[PDB]
């Protein structure tokens, strides 16, 4: 079963304004992502000093880069604090308005696309690089769900019925034809040793056979 919602205008707005502006420097958008996965990564671990029984769906803290030129994508895995049904349908929307709104005014001020993240809708800068993105998380307290967006004002959400991943995010990168070069292991490794070495956890580069 797969329910299909509409964006809030929004952020509508905003990722039309990343996918067509025309835009060089779409690095940013592994940095970002890196930077939501240690947040993530980081929230697990805290509620864990309170109550141990929060790592039983997983010990292991730390993000895996997996790059899939057969499929043309790039899946960035962390074992973070996941994401609940109500996450992925209303409650992040409603903390990003503000953000959105504010980032898009930023934008005529000025700023450019790069400081995405400083408005906390940095995940977005996904659509610098991708036309489709599939999350695939499982929070403690929810079932695994499944969430996918190819732009265009709709997403859709359903449960999971693949593999379970016990506990985090998976974020599904179905790359732009002309964005191939996010898939090579030297490129990956230079935005890596340029954007997030420091990040508080192991990040993981899983190369081809
Ligand atoms: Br899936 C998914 C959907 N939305 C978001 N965000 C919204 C504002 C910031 N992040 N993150 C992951």
């Amino acid at each position: 079963e797969v329910e299909t919602f509409a964006f809030q205008a929004e952020i509508a707005q905003l990722m039309s304004l990343i996918i067509n502006t025309f835009y060089s420097n779409k690095e940013i958008f592994l940095r970002e992502l890196i930077s939501n996965s240690s947040d993530a990564l980081d929230k697990i671990r805290y509620e864990s000093l309170t109550d141990p029984s929060k790592l039983d769906s997983g010990k292991e803290l730390h993000i895996n880069l997996i790059p899939n030129k057969q499929d043309r994508t790039l899946t960035i895995v962390d074992t973070g604090i996941g994401m609940t049904k109500a996450d992925l349908i209303n409650n992040l929307g409603t903390i990003a308005k503000s953000g959105t709104k504010a980032f898009m005014e930023a934008l005529q001020a000025g700023a450019d696309i790069s400081m995405i993240g400083q408005f906390g809708v940095g995940f977005y800068s996904a659509y610098l690089v991708a036309e489709k993105v599939t999350v695939i998380t499982k929070h403690n307290d929810d079932e695994q769900y499944a969430w996918e967006s190819s732009a265009g004002g709709s997403f859709t959400v359903r449960t999971d019925t693949g593999e379970p991943m016990g506990r985090g995010t998976k974020v599904i990168l179905h790359l732009k034809e002309d964005q191939t070069e996010y898939l090579e292991e030297r490129r990956i490794k230079e935005i890596v040793k340029k954007h997030s070495q420091f990040i508080g956890y192991p990040i993981t580069l899983f190369v081809e056979k």
